[PDB]
C-alpha cells in the first residue's frame, strides 16, 4: 500500500453506491427457516460542527421488512449481522462519522467521538467515503475500501432471543429490554460544515435463523 | 368395492384423526416465495335438525399464519388448495354435512342442502366420517375414504390476485371482493339430533405462490 | 450433579364443552409435585428431556378435539382458540379417547405407536442452567421476570365437546432432569 | 406412531382378553424347583367417582395355587413377576385404574391417584383398555399396547424370603412382615360412573424358584 | 436406573467437653442429615455410597481433653461406656478438642488432608443391599430390633479430659454419596 | 479477542466473631473487587475463568468459633439463618477463626496447600455465558430479579460460637482470573 511503497491520491466530486435490485431469500435448515436480505435501515442527522448520535437495537423486528416474518416465530438469533455505511455527500463536506458496538440497553451512548472511538469496533471515516466499497453490498465480497461493521454474534450473552415488537420493546425498561436485545448500534457525527448536510445513510445486510411458528397473535 | 362384489360393513362407537406435527416450509422458485402447509381453518357450527350454512372467502390472507407472510407481498395465487373435514362426533350422530364451491361475492349463500348439492364439487357426508381418510392431512397421499374439495385453481378469473387483509376484505361491497377473492367455500349441516353436536372441523392444506415484495405499511 | 427420573400426574384438564378452554403450564422443575420437593434442595436445573404425556379417561362417545402446542415467552398471550393453537409450534391434534393403547409409555422405556405425546425441543432453550423458584413465587412475577426462571410453556386446549361437560384426560410428565449446587430449601423457595 | 406421523384413532364398544388354558410348568434347576405359572390374582373394586386402593403383597404364598408347593421349601425369590391388567368392560366407561409398587410394610397406601403416581412403576389407563395386549398373558411377548407392571426383582433388599402363609403374614406386624416380603402392589381406581362398573382383573405371571425342602407341617 | 446425590451437612453440636466421660450417638440413616432427608423421603429405599463422618473443631488451642468416634452395627448394642471401649471399637479415632483445623478443605473439596479428622465408613460390608426409607421420628419409637432393618450402621462420639467450665468442642458434619431407588410419595412413605 | 486479567485482592473485613450467628454476602461480578472494577468499567462483557474464594484468618488460636462460605445463585434467595442452613448449601466448608495460616501461600502462588481455607467457584455451570458489566452502586439499586441479569453468584459468610467479647476474626480474598470482551467507554459502561 502507499504506507510502505508511496503512490499518490487523488478525489472525485463525489461518489455513490447504486444498489442492485434485490429479493428477501428463504431457506429451511431442518425445521428452522433461514432468512437472508438486506435493508436500509436509517438516513443519518445531518453532519454538523456538533456532535450528534442515533443508535438502532439490534433485534429481528427493528428490520421493518423482516419484521413481519419474525412475528410467525418465537425465537430468533443472528446468523451473521453486517451494519455498512452508503455516503450521499460530496468530497467537500468536512467531518467524521463514526461507529460503534455496546451490548448493554442502560448504557448512556457516547457523549462525543472520543468515547465512541474507544468502544468495540468503533471505525471513524469521512462522511463521503465508502462508495468504493459499494460490493460489500451487492455482492458477498468484503472490500477493503468498504465502510462496515461486522457484529460478534458468537458472543452474545444468550443462545437464542424471543421475538418482541418494537413498540412494546420501546415500552420496557433498560433492563428488560436486555432479554430480548443482544447488542446496539450507534452512529455519531461531527466537524461538519456551517450548514449541516446530509451524510448518507444505513444498510443492515443479514442473515437470521428463525425457530418455533406461533401463531402471530400470540407473539 | 361391495357395490359389485359384495361385502359387509362394521361401524365403530367413534373415530378421529390425529394430527402429525408440522412446520410450514417455505421456498423459493426464482423470484417467487412458495409457502406449503396446512391450517385448521374453522370449527361447525354444531349439527342439529334444522339447516345451517358457514362461509370462507379463499384469499391468501384467510389462513391466520400466511395471512402475516402475505402481508409482505403484493399478490399471490393458490398453486394448490384442498380443503379437508376432520370429524369429532361419535357414529351415532344422525344428520349430513356439506361442502361446496362459489365464484362470485355477490352470491346468496345455500340455502338448504338441496341447493348446496347442485353446486360445483358438492360432497355430502355423515359428520363422524373422515377419520379413515387421516392420511390426506398427515401425507400428500388421496385415500378414496377421505372427505375433501379440491379447489379447481387453474378456472378463476384473473392470473394473480393482490394481498388484503381480512378486516379490510370484510368492509368491500360484495363487488368490490370479487377483485381480491377467486372463490369461497359453503360448509353447511341438517339433519342433526335434537341436542345439536359439534360434528367436525376444516383444514386447508395449501401450496401458495407470493410475489413482488412490499414494505406491510404500504400493503 | 443429580439426575432425577420419573413420571407424574400434572395436571387433570377442564371438562371439555361445546366451547373453547386452554391451561397452560411452565416447564419449570418445581411444577410437578413429586419432582418439586427435590428440587427446591437445589439452586439450578435443567431438562435433559421432557415428554408431555396425555392419558384418556372419557367415555369413547365423547366428542371433541384436544391440542397441545408450546411457546417460550411468557409474555405471549395464550392462544385463544384452537385454530391459534393449531399454527404454534409441535401443536398435535387428537381426540379425547386417544391412546388408551399406550398407557406403557409412562412406567417403561417404550414408545408404543399409539401415544400421545409432546418431545420439547430442550435444546433450543435460551440459556444453559434455570434458576429454582417455588410455584408461588413464580406466578407473582411479572412475564418479563417468568421468563428468566421459565424456558417453555406447555397449552392444552379443547372444544367441540359434550353439553354436558366431559373430564377428557390428564397431563403427565416423564422427564430426565439434572440438578445442581445443593441449597437450603428456606433459602431457595 | 401417531404422536410423530399423524395417524387415526377409532373404538369399538368393547373389547377382553380371551386367556389360554394352560399348566404350571415345573423345572428343577440343580437342587433348585423352578415353578413358571400365570394366576388370576384379583377382582377390582368397581370403578366410581370416587377413589379407592387395594394392595396385595408378593409373597410367594400370596397366589392360592403356587401357595401349595411353597409350603414345602424354606427358602424362594421371584426370578421374574410381572402384573397384567385384564378390563372387562364397555368403552363407554369414564376413569381411571392405576398401579404402582411399594417396599415397605409399614407404607400407607396411595390416598388419592396423585399419591400413586408419583410412585415408582406407575401405570394410569382407563379401565376398558388392555385386550388389545392379550399376548403378554398368553405368550412370553411384550405388546406395546398391554397394561402391566414388571417388579424389580434384582433390587429388594434380601437376596431370599422365607415361606409363610398368608394367615400367619396377616397376623403380623408391618416390621416383621417387612423379613417375608420384598415388594407390594396396589392398584386404585376414580373417575368413574355415578353407577358403578367392575372395570377388570389383575393376573400374575411368574416364574419363581424354590430352595431348601421342608416337612410342610414344619414349615 | 437410580438417583445419586452429593452433598455434606452439619450433623451435630456436640454437648460441651468437660472432666467427666460423655457420649452422643447418630444412626447412620438416610434421614438423619436434614438436608438430605427431604429428598430421601421420596424414594422407597437407598444405600449409602460412600459415607464419611467429619470432626470440626470450633475451640480454642488452649482447651484440653480428648473427643473420639468409632462405628458399630447393631441398634441393640450399649453406647461405649468409656474412651478405652470406645477405643477398642472399629474405626476408633481420638484426637483434642480443637484438633482438626488444618485440615477443613476435606469438608468442601475431593481433597484428604492428612491433618483432617474423619472416619470412613466401611460401606461395602453392611448387612444387606438396600434399606427403607423411614422417618428418624418414626425410627425412635422402634424397638432396637426393629431399627436394625432400616439402620446398617451407628456412630458414638465421646469425650472427657475436658476443662473444669466445659467447652464446646466441634461439631460432626457427614459428607456422604447415596443412592436412593423406587420413588413414592413422601406420605406413603 | 479478549483480555485476561489475573490478581487477588482483599475483599471483605469480616464483622467481629461472637456468640451469635451473623451473614454477609457478596455479589460475585467484575466489579465487586475494587481493582479489577477499574479494568471491568472499559469492557461490555466478562466471564470468571477462574474463581477461588479464599480466608486468612487475623486473630489468635485462643478465639473460638466458626466461620463457614457457601455459595448461592439467585438474588431473590434469602441468605442462610444459621450455619445449619449454610451448611447445606453448595461449598460450604466450616472452620475455627484461626484456621488457614498453615495455607496463606495459596494467595500469591499457584499451590493449593491442604491446610488452606477456600472455595472454587464452579465457573463453568452459570446460566449464561456472558455477563454484562455494572457498577456496584447501580446494581445495589436493582430488584433481586434484575439482579440475577448481571450477578452469575454470591457468598454468603457466617459466623458463630466467638467470644463474649466480639474479636475480628479474619478476612475474604478473591483470587482470579477473568476474561473480558468487547471495550467501551467507561462513562458509557
Ligand atoms: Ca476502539
Ligand atoms: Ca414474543
Ligand atoms: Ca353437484
Ligand atoms: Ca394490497
Ligand atoms: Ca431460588
Ligand atoms: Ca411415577
Ligand atoms: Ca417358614
Ligand atoms: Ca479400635
Ligand atoms: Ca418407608
Ligand atoms: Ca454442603
Ligand atoms: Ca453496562
Amino acid at each position: 500500500g502507499v504506507s510502505r511503497a508511496g503512490g499518490f491520491v487523488t478525489a472525485p466530486v463525489i461518489g455513490a453506491m447504486v444498489t442492485r435490485p434485490t429479493v428477501p431469500r428463504f431457506g429451511m435448515r431442518g425445521n428452522s427457516t433461514v432468512v437472508s436480505n438486506s435493508e436500509l435501515i436509517l438516513n443519518l442527522t445531518p453532519i454538523a460542527l456538533a456532535y450528534t448520535v442515533q443508535s438502532l437495537p439490534l433485534i429481528a423486528t427493528q428490520p421493518a421488512w423482516l419484521g413481519t416474518i419474525a412475528d410467525n416465530y418465537s425465537k430468533w438469533r443472528w446468523v451473521s449481522l453486517r451494519i455498512i455505511y452508503s455516503p450521499k455527500c460530496p468530497t467537500t463536506t468536512s467531518g467524521t462519522v463514526a461507529m460503534c458496538l455496546s451490548y448493554d440497553r442502560n448504557d448512556v451512548a457516547p457523549g462525543s467521538r472520543v468515547q465512541l472511538s474507544q468502544t468495540y469496533k468503533a471505525i471513524n471515516f469521512p462522511p463521503y467515503a465508502g462508495y468504493d466499497g459499494a460490493a460489500i453490498l451487492n455482492t458477498d465480497v468484503t472490500p477493503t475500501s468498504a465502510i462496515y461493521v461486522d457484529v460478534d454474534v458468537t458472543r452474545f450473552d444468550k443462545a437464542w432471543y424471543s421475538t418482541i415488537g418494537t413498540a412494546a420493546f420501546a415500552a420496557l425498561t433498560a433492563f428488560d429490554q436486555n432479554q430480548f436485545c443482544p447488542c446496539t448500534v450507534h452512529i455519531g457525527s461531527d466537524g461538519g460544515p456551517a450548514v449541516a448536510v446530509p451524510p448518507g445513510d444505513i444498510f443492515f445486510k443479514y442473515v437470521i435463523e428463525l425457530i418455533e411458528p406461533i401463531n402471530p397473535t400470540m407473539n
